[PDB]
């Protein structure tokens, strides 16, 4: 079993990122959840990048190479 | 099993990213989610960027290279 | 199994980017999602990129290559 | 099994981008959405870019590559 | 069992980065939650930067190098 | 088990970060959460740098190097 | 890269069942090989059996069945 | 990469079952091979039973059954 | 990098079942190899049995079964 | 990197069951290897059995049975 | 690395079950290696069993059963 | 590094069972190893048992189970 969250440059209100994996005879409640926003300014910003999801990388010989300039 | 959740420059209110993955005799209950914006600026941006989504990369050899000029 | 949930530039209001992979006997109830937006500025704004989705890259040679300039 | 969600430049109100893979007597229910815009502007933009969708690439030599001018 | 979190650059409000792996019997409620925002500047900002998810990388040659100018 | 929280350049109001790996006949509740902002500056700030998430990396040579400059 | 060697049933004498993947600048020799039989009695036998070679199976259902009676 | 050598009821007399994966500037060099059998009885024999060669079975239901009476 | 050897019911004389993965400027010499049999009885002898050989078996339900009678 | 040596009901006279796996500027030598066998009875004999190579196996449910009556 | 030998019912005589990882500047020799058998009566015998060579099994329910009756 | 050698019902002459993993300018020599054997009687014999060779078993329920009779 694998679980990888990441979670960058986000605004949030509630009930976020969350990982159930074993729940036998169980029960809940979750609530009303509210995003209010007036008159912001640069808000939920990212720059540049890659996004490599794999399950598994093998002999990457010289890869995986991202450069800024 | 592989689980990877990743998020950027994104708002949000409720109930996201979220993983059940065993659950036998399991009842939950989830509320409203509101979402109200006026008058913002420069919400919810991201920059440049390449998404590689695999189960698995092999002998990957002088690949996955990204330059930003 | 594989799962891979990537966001990137968006807004959302709930119940999102969920994955649910192994559930006898369950039962749930979600809630209602309002989406209200005037008067806003630049928002769920994205720059360029390309996505690539594969379930398995093989000996790829100066393969994968993205310039910006 | 292979699941791969990519999201980009969108914006939403409610119930997306969701994986159901193995559920036995399960029964569930959702509620009304509703997306409300006035008076926007410049939402849900994205720049170029390629979209690639395999099942396998093999010797891809020299391959896959996009530049940006 | 893998359970990895890794959050950056983000505001919220409640009831994130949680993980239940083990939970036979149980019972919760969660409430309420709000995000009010008026007038910042410049919240929620993250600079350039890769996200590689993988399960297993091997014998990885001269790779996964990122640079900035 | 494996279980690895990373927290950086968030701001929150409440019931983050947590871990529940083992509990029967468990039973909890929680309150209200709320966050309220006006008027801040510079909120919510991350430099550069990548994200590597993985299970295992074995015989990685010359391999993960960031530079900045 | 899949490489899959099976053998069953069978006589040699030299240089078998042999896979070299990745060799630049290599070089080598090999001599030479004798069978010499007189005589034998039954060798080299094999009972009954089918031979699956694929790639891929997928959503193989009541499938890949033999009945030896 | 993947290597998976199985061997079964074979006699030999060497040389077998090699992998070379990676190997630079590499020089060697074998000998002669010599097999030699007068007057044996009842070698190399094998009995039946079915050979399965893939990449990648998935969701295989109720399938690969083999039943010997 | 995977590498699985598996040997059963074989009479041998040398310089099997190896494996070099990474060997850069490396050199060697192996000598003869002489098998010799007479007037045996029963030799390398297997009983029944499947081989499955693949790189990667996934939600297989049910499935994977041999029957001795 | 993965290296699964395993063997069974074999005879051998030298230079078996080797894993290389990391060796610059190497060098070696080795000798003659002789097998002689003359008059045995019931040599190299090994009973049923399946045979299962993979390099992952996920959510396997009643699955990998073997009866032997 | 992982590096597993596993070895049962055999007669050598010589060289086996050896694991080299990491060597620079070495080097090495051996010697002759004879097998010399007559007469023998039942060696190199066993019983019945299932091998299974894998690099990872995960969420396996009630599965890897073998019965012997 | 991981290095697991075990060994069941054989008869050896020498040279068994070794594991080098580290060797800077390192030389050795190993002398002839001879196999003997005259009218011997039940010689190297294992009962019946499976093998498990893996490099991580995750969330085995029921699992891994064999039964004698």
């Amino acid at each position: 079993g694998f679980f990888s969250f990441i979670g960058e440059a986000f605004q949030g209100a509630g009930d976020m990122w969350r990982a159930y994996t074993d729940m036998k005879e169980a029960g809940w409640k979750d609530g009303d959840k509210y995003f209010h926003a007036r008159g912001n300014y640069d808000a939920a910003q990212r720059g540049p990048g890659g996004v490599w999801a794999a399950e598994k990388i093998s002999d990457a010989r010289e890869s995986f190479q991202e450069f800024f300039g």
